[PDB]
């Protein structure tokens, strides 16, 4: 099931990502439930907006807020929800949302899936224009969901990314 | 797996429905193998019909014809198949098929996923067009696939499709 | 989990295959991992071609490559990544890539599935524009992933599929 | 202009067909426009139904309900609205509904299209699974718009879809 | 043609819009070309946002910013770009961009396209949450261009809908 | 029309393509028609194979094989066919076929339309994978077609392409 999923076949450089929703898609919110390892609809999205990439979690990886890492994967054509990919992290989005920092990775496909991210080392060889579409979806897509509200503090780089997965990683196997 | 989700959050009222086959798509019958949890090809349907909503069944029922409750949910963008919606009924289709009465329940996203159907609180509150819609679409799905034929009886209310939820929830526990 | 599905309701000539990649897809090579049973993605295929229909295995089966018998599905419409399909087993495309012989089955929907493909008994029953578009595919999909390189030598019978069957269930339950 | 496009290089057994409404599509009816030529919504069909080919109509023709022969085509993917297809007329549908008698051509893609029809011949050699779905359609389409029936009286040959198409084509100028 | 497509059967009641962009379409923003009646691509859009409604324009129509009247109209499903529906005004959107004052009318599908729309007769019976995702897209979609700003000012009823199409028409012939 | 379309703002350096067949879409082969400028469909693909960009050609322009010259374009989303796009030439892709020489242009959007592609100024900067897989598309895509063949000769730059538009626009003129 997609509850053993390993975290990364060398984590932090080397991970697999679980995704939850493609790049591009309609409005639903989906997430696995962490008891079942099914794909739970968990809202649907009140803005017209889409995730500009592929959206998921690292397994195994449990975060300040009580939740997996999430991650960002751009890819060239959308996933399908629940597949596993192979990703290098590359950089982190630092947000505050009501209950304080967020961070949201972002990681590439692994070059044994693809070679066209090979250049992407870090955070600013992310394209521009990608960056900023991000930045302005997790500024703008819970507008008319209020009680809450994000703003981004910006970018960090692919080390910052890196020490995220590890932090979380260890604070899983304890708490 | 999918065979582990739960029949509801507060049975009649509040449960999840696992659903197989979303709204509006090709006219391929699937359905969740009770032994793998797997989606399983059940048949490629033979008229060019659509189902008007997503469909799928609550895990943990078993109604009078073997088989757990199945349910029709409107949303505003079709559903994967396999995915997990959390819903509340509000009416039921009564028909008779070559094996006596069946029921097929509507309910609607739960008010946590959307308000959109925060309004419809009974069988009376679904548009008219849609109930057409479904009625339609049980009477003449398997014209071309026969030693079947189905005949509608008519819509229930809120409290008939909660007591056929509890009846089946109960008579799974058992046999 | 699609790790349970059997391999057939009456191995070799009713079989289920297990669906990786649907026909007319985008040029994404899904894969189900052995141990999770999960999709992860294999590669982004680097040709700009798809496959002409549905892409899968039967599980408990061992090939002598190490993998389960892949087979190939025409249907009317896509089938879901991770969907399991009964199937009959119809002929094979013997092929050889850099480490000697390969084999694809072709299989058709079984007749409780669909009476569209109740005539093809046989190999020769086939389309042949779809026969060669499937060796056409197989032949160039690799041209751009190199190191790699398919040759295809032709295709065989029924019986021929059918005894690759029986010989790779049997060498899977060993070694 | 789609109003300049030719009934077909060889009335009548080679013509063009201007294609309303794909295959598979939204049920969305839409029409060209006689005097602009431009693609108007005739209306939002109120059936959970698709057609099950591709609709549309020969241009320079007039048939007694006093307007254009129409025509459904077979192709493997579904086509454009607005576009033009290179057909072969092989059957006619005949009915009769709450205006009067109608009848519908089925003509195939021409073999400069493609070869994949180059069997068929005639109104018998359409699969029987097509023929089928497509009576059906025609009768339950207009099922649940008040006032609206049809009713379906059979199959013609080849020779007697040519008939129509010159017997329209002559009434179209002559007038 | 698109340019010889009239205003409207019944101006201001009953009108016609042209769509250039289909609701949750690609983030490509299409224009019909004045000169030509072409559908040319304007811009691709930077934000990962889409039009809640699909989007055109009412022939023979100049607005006092100097092109014709733009009008956002809902439908159950997405209508093709270029082509032309039938519809109602209901409402108006007032907003103040970097170039001025603007405004953007609500129709929806005439009675003989859909009865679904027919309880709406005006600005206050549209749904709650179109009303405000519409008017959040166009505060946002911009937001990435340099330069480029959207301030919504309040929404106008039904009559305030007509006398800008009125005034509009009769603009595009007198001057 | 699309027959009066312009051939570009600023001939050779800012054209307009006229858009025939969509990336990444089902492998049906569309030409605008001369005479009536209608989407004609020219053939079904009988390869498993797709468009790695939009195609399609610059308006009033004749090359030595007495037809408008094509261009591919790439782009972030398909494009609708019949759609004109303001574009920049950056490379000609040269090949022999069974009639003889032939010509593809590559030509990026404009500016206007998009930065995304400002820093693609020559047939050098797309990115390696585009050309490899344009290149590989070229030489098999009619390998199921008896008698056709396809030979890619290699890549020239921008100021080769600029010279091809200029020599047929001249071309179409003066004859």
């Amino acid at each position: 099931s997609l509850l053993n999923v390993p975290a990364g076949k060398d984590l932090p450089e080397d991970i697999y990502v679980v995704i939850e929703i493609p790049a591009n898609a309609d409005p639903i919110k989906y997430e696995i439930d962490k008891e079942s390892g099914a794909l739970f609809v968990d809202r649907f999205m009140s803005t017209a907006m889409f995730y500009p990439c592929n959206y998921g979690y690292i397994n195994h990886t449990l975060s300040l807020n009580g939740d997996p890492v999430d991650v960002l994967v751009p890819t060239p054509y959308p996933l399908q929800p629940g597949s596993v990919i192979r990703c290098r992290p590359v950089g982190v989005l630092k947000m505050t949302d009501e209950a304080g920092e967020d961070a949201k990775l972002v990681a590439v496909p692994h070059s044994k899936l693809s070679k066209e991210y090979d250049h992407i080392k870090d955070v600013n060889d992310l394209p521009e224009l990608l960056k900023a579409q991000i930045a302005h979806f997790f500024e703008h897509y819970k507008d008319l969901e209020k009680g809450k509200w994000v703003k981004v503090e910006g970018w960090e780089n692919a080390e910052a990314a890196k020490a995220e997965i590890v932090a979380s990683f260890e604070r899983a196997k304890n708490k």
